[PDB]
């Protein structure tokens, strides 16, 4: 579902994400997903415009947009938070990238 | 076993016959969290089933051949869904 | 589409395979494929029910149909050959390994 | 490029914008052979493009960063599309 | 950061500088256990660092580039050993 | 051997990358290389300090140097190129990536 | 360690492994290891001499010889046990898959 | 087939006993262009070996466990260097 932060059931790649794909779209194997990944990890200086800074719990994350990927919905684990607040900062962040606007 | 779910916390429905025994590997169909896809998506192919108190998707067309080494535990047994899972099959390779 | 062999855009044990989906139904960003294999690789005394040995040219090749899979379309190359003379045949295979009997 | 199609799991098109490096990715939306979908299929979410005599389909809800030490040659321009490909991916995001 | 050590029990060092933002990579050291490899190896190439009680050694010809969503919590700080890594990645490029 | 260029023999990843490691140290299972992609892929608001831009034939490439990784000898091409002359701006890369302030 | 029983760190494969690599020869990133698997009897054509059975504990392991990899020593875990006290059939074993006329 | 070597460019040579051959495996040693390693490496344990013109050295320990499966055409043989291999893979064990 938009805006839902979840876990990954796999290895690698990453462990939290967010669903950024429209709930009236099923592809219906996949969904679209932008990995977050620990805000101390980048610098100040990095755009908070093109990589959001969210807080799940008390920690910070930085929405990787550029890394977003197809996942498949086999794979998707627990809901862990709901970012619905920031769905103006998310819209912002994906137009961005594809639109340069 | 046939129409029994495992892990290798990842899901999947053994759909091979019991018959098929020689072959190191086992047809298997993955399951989805059903909050995972709207209600619009069609139930003949992609069935609803229940695993305790949630409630799970057959992904039909991600079905796969998995070597018998990665399978985990016996989770649970839907043998009573049986006609549900047949039709999904059948409507996927020969489907009208 | 269905009954058609076509051959894979990866990295793949299998340089060919065959579609065995109906044409009715559009998953739509896969389909359910099986995968050949030089039949000189299994010794006669392998159901020939369970694995039907099919011609392409000059070559025997062998159905592997214990390692079906899904594919993603994108990865799906050019149609080498049609197997609809084979249909009834395929058909079995198919049904033997989900229902037995 | 945004709108150029890449070789390297054989056709891309680079649809990330232009003024937004990475710079190690691009955004790439897959091509697929257009006979491997029926005509049933919407073009809306699934545009039909040409690249030289034959049809393919851009499979949208596919859509991958991909490095950029893995793009190969430029093959083909598809910025006469670009309305189609814009309303492909709004829809994909902010469909309602 | 620099000189952070973080989990994948997998354990590397981040080298890259807290200036240069990838920004989604970032260049580690992997680290093994100490006792894997005898003393006959230049600990010029390969420092030994502790971490607890543990001892590892620097897999400095092993480094790569890893995406920052896999990299996990923070387990230890090296930065007091600044000249020793320095020296091993200058003598592993440069022939020191 | 270091400044060299060489292609890589599996599909995926690389296509073309320069060896940087010394030629006196020796794993010797691998070697350290930074990936090479066309040139026309980033555009000119990207740092030539960090992503230099190298010449192989006609075309133009730039070295992602924030890509670097360790490859095994075993999956090490044919020599492509030379880039010994531009020693001295693979060393600035490098070394502003590790040591930069 | 030569003879000494680890834990992986990795994914998929077993569980235990014997580093069966000799102590003065250091690659130094990998060590050759055995992977162990729960004892059970072979069905292997010739040799049950190619699969030594060691005990861990109270429990009955075989030796998958022909399983045998380099694995990165970043990704060997804690020492488990030690079967320098098996060195003579570790020996044969391994003599018989490569020399074993 | 021991002693020989085969491919799937890439280049491997199968050290695994003729004998030996129910696991549909062989264990195998891959080669490497001799010029990516320098003259100071030991010939004893990495002999150099050669191919239709090109120098290769063998990375004995690379050596693994690989399915027949993605074997592929014959080579070459090296029959005539058994000596050298033998002691390349006695030493890599046993320590000469
Ligand atoms: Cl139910
Ligand atoms: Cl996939
Ligand atoms: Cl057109
Ligand atoms: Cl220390
Ligand atoms: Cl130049």
């Amino acid at each position: 579902m938009q805006f839902k932060v979840y876990t990954y059931k796999r290895e690698s790649r990453y462990r939290l994400f967010v669903d950024v794909q429209s709930d009236i779209i099923d592809t219906p194997g996949r969904r679209m997903v932008i990995p977050l990944a620990s805000a101390r990890l980048l610098s100040d200086k990095v755009s908070r415009e093109l990589y959001p800074v969210v807080h799940i719990g008390d920690e910070s994350w930085r929405m990787m947009t550029t890394d977003m990927a197809s996942v498949p919905v086999s794979v998707i684990g627990e809901e862990v938070a709901d970012l619905s607040h920031r769905e103006n900062d998310i819209k912002n962040a994906i137009n961005l990238m594809f639109w340069g606007i």
